[PDB]
């Protein structure tokens, strides 16, 4: 019945954006309970995010130099604190449309959507994944700042991501709503590289049983393999190394469908080794690796949020 | 910075989302003023689907036979009647979340973002193309039916797509919201083939440069051609014949990146020709079609909805 990378439902997160503008500089803010949650480079020019000091730079802030604007209404911010690279701005006014919600840091290899926004304006939503190299391949433009990853279960929004640096080479790195940025990154216009982009296998997998489960089933073969046989060809195309954990997660894919975990990384270990000779999966050319096995299963059987 | 396939924000079209239930069938149903609009097989069981006669079957239906529901609430239906493949349930409250809205019919080669939902409550939102034989390409399992596809501009969504069928080959067939099909297809249990998925060659072009835009140039040629010859390469990869049209449409990309359209053409004839030669472009392997030249100044420009 097909498959596609979707974003789980935006709405819950859409009643939460806000614009916040602190001198010349704006971007967006999340808006929970009587909280905004924004990246601390808000208070930087241009020029200050080469060598920022931002206890000193926040120093010359008040409260009333952090404009924060829900909509075409104002807020009125009535503290302000830094909790590592996001600042948090206590206004004197709960978001009335706060759902439920968590803060989450999530692993690499874990997905979420994205709510790319600007000016506190919701413009579009994706799926990304967290890389092993603790960037994401997002869609950012300059004014994006901000905007939040998140994933839904049931009711409530567990918010795992908020944007704040685009790296020299065009991917993207952030921090958890605790303002820890995921991986090496820091809020300073620096060189930072990123390390090598691994690919997440035990997605790889679980994207090819949701293949089968459609119908894309040229791929198996009659092979079979071992976990430490597969892991010398995963390492060789710079896999993840599967372990026994993502095989008891993929457990119940391999249930639904009858093939058994190391049969299917045989399938994956010829497709490494002989790629794909011009033929599709899924719509594909190439190995997805940004559905986990959840997103599988999810998409598979209809699960919805209320 | 980042290319992606963005959906527009779900929170609109969330709201108006509702669950119609007739006898032992349930689908959804999008509510907008007084009005629940839902495909007209809901009044289907299994075994009428085969050879109905919506307007005998119809007959034996009131208004209390429609259990319409938003989330935990009941509506009470005071009118129903069949336009072509939809029933319009007339309720006795507005939806009090209706966003502005417009019905439109879109060309094939136009995308639109799909929210699939299940009883009623949304399950995830991605990003789809009317293909050029009025099939999408979407996720959708039984349950499904009366999702709908839409556009935002600014403030007003357009609705342009209602989910009915699901054809042998797993692709996808419906309505706008007028109930008419798009394209052959009708709302039986019967032998329906989709004719050829051409490929949407303005598109391909669109995303040719997304790419550029965002440094992914490898494809730039020292080449250029003509729209007859290009047209004489569509026809044997089964792509749309490109139109000055569709060259008027590229101008704003062509001016921003100062590379001709005839000159884009070129690069994707050598594409065509030789393939990409194990590279990608945008994280893609294959030549991506479900960008309109619109999707892609938009998200190149950050344009959001208010
Ligand atoms: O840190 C937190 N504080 C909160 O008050 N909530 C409540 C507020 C609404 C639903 O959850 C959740 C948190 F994660
Ligand atoms: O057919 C239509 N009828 C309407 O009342 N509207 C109004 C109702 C809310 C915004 O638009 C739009 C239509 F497209």
């Amino acid at each position: 019945s097909g498959f596609r990378k979707m974003a789980f439902p935006s709405g819950k997160v859409e009643g939460c954006m806000v614009q916040v503008t602190c001198g010349t500089t704006t971007l967006n803010g999340l808006w929970l309970d009587d909280v905004v949650y924004c990246p601390r480079h808000v208070i930087c020019t241009s020029e200050d995010m080469l060598n920022p000091n931002y206890e000193d730079l926040l120093i010359r802030k008040s409260n009333h130099n952090f404009l924060v604007q829900a909509g075409n209404v104002q807020l009125r911010v009535i503290g302000h604190s830094m909790q590592n690279c996001v600042l948090k701005l206590k206004v004197d006014t709960a978001n009335p449309k706060t759902p439920k919600y968590k803060f989450v840091r999530i692993q690499p290899g874990q997905t979420f959507s994205v709510l790319a926004c600007y000016n506190g304006s919701p413009s579009g939503v994706y799926q990304c994944a967290m890389r092993p190299n603790f960037t994401i391949k997002g869609s950012f433009l300059n004014g994006s700042c901000g905007s939040v990853g998140f994933n839904i279960d049931y009711d409530c929004v567990s918010f795992c991501y908020m944007h704040h640096m685009e790296l020299p080479t065009g991917v993207h790195a952030g921090t958890d709503l605790e303002g820890n940025f995921y991986g090496p990154f820091v809020d300073r216009q620096t060189a930072q590289a990123a390390g090598t982009d691994t690919t997440i296998t035990v997605n790889v997998l679980a994207w090819l049983y949701a293949a089968v489960i459609n119908g894309d089933r040229w791929f198996l073969n009659r092979f079979t393999t071992t976990l430490n046989d597969f892991n010398l060809v995963a390492m060789k195309y710079n896999y993840e190394p599967l372990t026994q954990d993502h095989v008891d997660i993929l457990g119940p894919l391999s249930a639904q469908t009858g093939i058994a975990v190391l049969d299917m990384c045989a399938s994956l270990k010829e497709l490494l080794q002989n790629g794909m000779n011009g033929r599709t999966i899924l719509g594909s050319a190439l190995l997805e690796d940004e559905f986990t096995p959840f997103d599988v299963v999810r998409q598979c059987s209809g699960v919805t949020f209320q």
